DNA sequence: CTAGCGACTAATTTTTCGGTTCACGGTCCCACAACTAACGAC
């Protein structure tokens, strides 16, 4: 699930806040398997 | 010291593509321009 591409956000301008891990995540989106580098937390991936 | 002896080259034609013409219902930071409320002078 990414963040990113037509309609969605940049990497610059990203803030920190789509970054982190919401608790509403639970069970949706995994908080542990994101990149790690520049795309942290733009790219998610989805709960079994 | 000398002589006898063992088929290629030039001229003319023809054809496809391009040119031309006609032309109605994100963030943070540093400057710059307004700009206005208050302050002072005639």
């Amino acid at each position: 699930l990414s963040a990113l591409g037509p309609g969605g956000l940049s990497r610059e301008r990203a803030g920190f806040e789509v970054r982190d891990v919401h608790y509403t995540h639970y069970g949706r989106l995994c908080p542990i398997e994101t990149p790690e580098g520049p795309n942290i937390g733009l790219i998610s991936s989805l709960s079994v």
